[PDB]
């Protein structure tokens, strides 16, 4: 996260760090607890992974230096990714992660509410992106999981900065005119949550831009609201 700041302990309870095994341990990607064995996460985080064996997913976490060998986790059963994705830039950049085992639910770990279809016609102006990853471009994965205030920006708009891809319909950007503040390397997969009517919302997930906060490149996220059929569809 870029031009953010350390979040408190507990205050994002559904962002998750989802670790790679191979060939040492590592951060991969954020994701979100939608359910109580259900982490939506973005599709293009499983590139090269051949088995969901290697992925461990950690809940509660504020800090890095937390994960060690003796740190419980959560072993993956399945990765289903949408049918239709080819690449995070195309759009369909979403994937469940089916947990082996299911999450207690407590302060540090809850769900995140989806949108609901009628939510269409929501003005979002309390949205944050969330995540361990770089602060600048040529950076590293960070300690404490950043928080950044971003404000919405229209798909016309977003349209107008990436004028060589198509910015759909299932697709959100959200960032500053000027720049400063975005998600960077590693924070895709994570949420971009809104509050409306003090209840929090998981409008978008950390997919893809064009560098990091630079002027006039908002990031771009996959619309939840798109998918919450898909979502129901694959988590029965
Ligand atoms: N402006 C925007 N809104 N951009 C949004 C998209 C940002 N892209 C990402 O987050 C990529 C995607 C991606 C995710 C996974 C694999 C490839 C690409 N992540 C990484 O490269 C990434 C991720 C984990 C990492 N773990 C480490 O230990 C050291 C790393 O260097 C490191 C870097």
């Amino acid at each position: 996260i870029v031009g953010g700041t350390a979040s408190v302990r507990g205050e994002w309870p559904w962002q998750v760090t989802l670790h790679t095994t191979s060939p040492t341990q590592r951060h991969l990607c954020g994701g979100s607890i939608i359910g109580n064995q259900w982490i939506l996460t973005a599709a293009h985080c499983f590139y090269g992974v051949e088995s969901p064996k290697i992925l461990r997913v950690y809940s509660g976490i504020l800090n890095q230096a937390e994960i060690a060998e003796d740190t419980s986790f959560f072993g993956v059963q399945e990765i289903i990714i949408h049918d239709q994705y080819k690449m995070a830039e195309s759009g369909y950049d979403i994937a469940l992660l089916k947990l082996e085992t299911t999450v207690n639910y407590a302060d540090s770990q809850r769900p995140i509410s989806l949108p609901s279809k009628g939510d269409r016609n929501v003005i979002y102006t309390d949205c944050w992106v969330t995540g361990w990853g770089y602060r600048k471009l040529r950076d590293k994965i960070q300690n404490t999981l950043q928080k950044a205030k971003i404000p919405l920006v229209t798909n016309e708009e977003c349209q107008k900065r990436y004028r060589g891809h198509k910015i759909t319909h299932k697709m959100i950007c959200a960032g500053y005119r000027e720049g400063g503040k975005d998600a960077c390397k590693g924070d895709s997969g994570g949420p971009l949550s809104c509050k409306h009517n003090e209840v929090w919302h998981l409008v978008g997930i950390t997919s893809w831009g064009e560098g990091c906060a630079q002027r006039e490149r908002p990031g771009v996220y996959t619309n939840v609201v798109e998918y919450v059929d898909w979502i129901l569809e694959k988590t029965q």
